[PDB]
C-alpha cells in the first residue's frame, strides 16, 4: 500500500526528468505499480482510510512522484454531479490534439508533491485528445473538456518534468489570459 512516505518531494531530481517510455506489455511489477497508484488515489479519496494512514486527497497521480521514472498515470476523479466520472491507468498517455482556448482553476493548482501551496493560474487547454495504452496494452482515446482536462495535463506534465508552478506568471500571478474559461472545482 502507498502512502505520503513514497511521494517524493519537490527538489527531488526524478521530478525532472523526463519519464521513459513504456514497452508494451507491461512487466507483473509495472502492472502492480500502476495498480497501487490507482489505489493510493482511491485510498486518499476515503475520508476513513485517508484519515488513519495520513493520505492527502488527491485526483491524480503520475509515476514520477513515486520515483518511478516511467510514462503511467492514474486518474481518479470521482461524480461531481452531472454523472460524469473519470477512472483511467494510462500507459504511455500523448496529448495528439487540444482547443486554442485556455481553462484555469481560479484557486491555481496544488501537488502531491509539493507541501506549501503556491499562488497562481495555470492556464492550460480546455479540450484535449488524448491516446493512450491501458494497463493490458489495449488502445484508449479520451476526449476531455474542462477539469478533467486540466487533471490529465498536470498528470502529463510530470512525465515531461514540469511542474504546475513552471506555469505561473511571475509578475501578475493571478490575472487571466483574455478569453481563458474559469472552470469549477
Ligand atoms: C490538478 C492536478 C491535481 C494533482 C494533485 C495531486 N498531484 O500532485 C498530481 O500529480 C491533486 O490531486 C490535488 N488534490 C486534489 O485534487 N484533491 C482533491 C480534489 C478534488 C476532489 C474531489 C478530491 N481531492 C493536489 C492539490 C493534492
Ligand atoms: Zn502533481
Amino acid at each position: 500500500m502507498l502512502t505520503m512516505k513514497d511521494i517524493i518531494r519537490d527538489g527531488h531530481p526524478t521530478l525532472r526528468q523526463k519519464a521513459a517510455e513504456l514497452e508494451l506489455p507491461l512487466t507483473k511489477e509495472e502492472k502492480e505499480t500502476l495498480i497501487a497508484m490507482r489505489e493510493f488515489l482511491v485510498n486518499s479519496q476515503d475520508e476513513e482510510i485517508a484519515k488513519r494512514y495520513g493520505l492527502r486527497s488527491g485526483v491524480g497521480l503520475a509515476a514520477p512522484q513515486i520515483n518511478i521514472s516511467k510514462r503511467m498515470i492514474a486518474v481518479l476523479i470521482p461524480d461531481d454531479g452531472s454523472g460524469k466520472s473519470y477512472d483511467y491507468m494510462l500507459v504511455n498517455p500523448k496529448i495528439v490534439s487540444h482547443s486554442v482556448q485556455e481553462a484555469y482553476l481560479p484557486t491555481g493548482e496544488g501537488c502531491l508533491s509539493v507541501d506549501d501551496n503556491v499562488a497562481g493560474l495555470v492556464h492550460r487547454h480546455n479540450r484535449i485528445t488524448i491516446k493512450a495504452k491501458d494497463i493490458e496494452g489495449n488502445d484508449i482515446q479520451l476526449r476531455l473538456k474542462g477539469y478533467p482536462a486540466i487533471v490529465f495535463q498536470h498528470e502529463i506534465d510530470h512525465l515531461n518534468g514540469v511542474m504546475f508552478y513552471d506555469h505561473i506568471d511571475k509578475d501578475h500571478p493571478l490575472q487571466p489570459h483574455t478569453d481563458a474559461v474559469e472552470v469549477l472545482e
